[PDB]
């Protein structure tokens, strides 16, 4: 064996390396080694998965360089080793997959000719873990992403990479603790790398082109399945709500919902004052390139805004916090809610409202936004409360009709859900998508 050094926590803490940590906007490492961090001019911070996180854009001065301190220098030249870290990349246009899909280009690198070392790289929706041993000698794991964009890993939202290395066997690429390519390691000589790992995006000919990286970590043995899995849900701090695309949710920002139990479906209005319900979202499908997706975008706008005031107004939501949801319609907002007595199914399942007003008659709108279930899925959970605070149940969809309309799953509130928090597929989870930059729809 050659890994380094029971508690699988302790394990992970004890075999860091390198653990890169952004406090009071300056990146370091904070794995007790302290290597040194060298920041350039348009290294950027954004959101990330608890924090900030480093954005590379396509220049010479956006880059990171991580200086090896004596004491780890050399700790994957014959020994094993595992590089971990969140990575957000933006949907590749139709347009660009045609033009630079074959151009490969790195973002984090120990390669400095020869370059021997190691190196993450991108070449079209492929992600490419490279090694290169003192005699050239290469080996390579090339994960070519799924087809379907909406639940691709290279498709705009945060995924967890780690790869790990065992010199005695192979090397294992993993996204969100889940085994996605391998390549045997044996035959390869001593790895010697620059003194640095530069992260930087590096020979990419797309001026456009950017990336997002947080928590880079190498640990210095080959982790295993469980201690992958124990690590990637280590993160997933379930005080912060998130967005569709894995950042943090945020209030008085437009949001399309997106229910988990039918990704393949859209929120649409039947009228102000009256139902929401789904319809079949349009979608995009290419196949010469073999890439396709449900389209982003249409329906309803929702808006979430404070019941009363927070800590010191925070703009990103927190579990547990009481929110008022609106539609936001033709430029005018209305609330979303269920109105005392209001049509429901069986008198179970409320029937939601939008902009509902009829005088005399009390509207509950109070919900609060949760975090009651799937970990691992950048959901939501809505809960909605009447006058008295007793629950009417969580946001979710129920089949049937009203009055003359055709079948429909209509926007209700249910407590049945309640019930029910342990199943794979629940339809009180929803997505809340913002419009970004990172997925415009060809
Ligand atoms: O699958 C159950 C079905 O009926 C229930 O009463 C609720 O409306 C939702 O849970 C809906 O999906």
């Amino acid at each position: 064996n050659l890994d380094c050094w029971e508690d699988i926590d302790v394990i992970l803490k004890k075999s860091t390396i390198l653990n890169l940590d952004i406090n009071n906007d300056i990146i370091s490492d904070i794995s007790g080694f302290n290597s040194s961090v060298i920041t350039y001019p348009d290294a950027q911070l954004v959101p990330g998965i608890n924090g900030k996180a480093i954005h590379l854009v396509n220049n010479e001065s956006s880059e990171v360089i991580v200086h090896k301190a004596m004491d780890i220098e050399y700790n994957d030249m014959f020994n094993n080793f595992t590089v971990s870290f969140w990575l957000r990349v933006p949907k590749v246009s139709a347009s660009h997959l045609e033009q630079y899909g074959t151009n490969e280009y790195s973002i984090i690198s120990s390669m400095k000719s020869i370059g021997s070392g190691w190196s993450v790289s991108l070449k079209g929706n492929n992600l490419i873990w490279t090694l290169k041993d003192s005699a050239g000698e290469v080996r390579q794991i090339t994960f070519r992403d799924l087809p379907d964009k909406f639940n691709a890993y290279l498709a705009n939202k945060w995924v967890f990479i780690t790869i790990t290395n065992d010199r005695l066997s192979s090397a294992n690429l993993y996204i969100n603790g889940v085994l996605m390519g391998s390549a045997e390691i044996t035959g390869l000589g001593a790895i010697r790398e620059d003194n640095n790992i530069t992260l930087k995006l590096d020979r990419c000919n797309n001026n456009n082109q950017y990336v997002s990286i947080d928590k880079f970590r190498i640990f210095c043995k080959a982790l295993n399945p469980k201690e992958i899995e124990k690590l990637y849900t280590s993160y997933l701090s379930i005080t912060f709500l998130r967005d569709f695309w894995g950042n943090p949710l945020r209030y008085d920002t437009e949001y399309y919902l997106i229910p988990v139990a039918s990704s393949s479906k859209d929120v649409q209005l039947k009228n102000i004052t009256d139902y929401m319900y789904l319809t079949n979202a349009p979608s995009y499908t290419n196949g010469k390139l073999n890439i396709y997706y449900r389209r982003l975008y249409n329906g309803l706008k929702f808006i979430i805004k404070r019941y009363t005031p927070n800590n010191e107004i925070d703009s990103f939501v927190k579990s547990g916090d009481f929110i008022k949801l609106y539609v936001s319609y033709n430029n005018n907002e209305h609330i979303v809610g269920y109105p005392k007595d209001g049509n429901a199914f069986n008198n179970l399942d409320r029937i939601l409202r939008v902009g509902y007003n009829a005088p005399g008659i009390p509207l509950y709108k109070k919900m609060e936004a949760v975090k009651l279930r799937d970990l691992k899925t950048y959901s939501v959970q809505l809960k909605l409360y009447d006058d008295k605070n007793a629950s009417l149940g969580l946001v979710g969809t129920h089949n049937g009709q009203i009055g003359n309309d055709p079948n429909r799953d209509i926007l209700i509130a249910s407590n049945w859900y309640f019930n029910h928090l342990k199943d794979k597929i629940l339809g009180c989870d929803w997505y809340f998508v913002p419009t970004d930059e990172g997925w415009t729809n060809d």
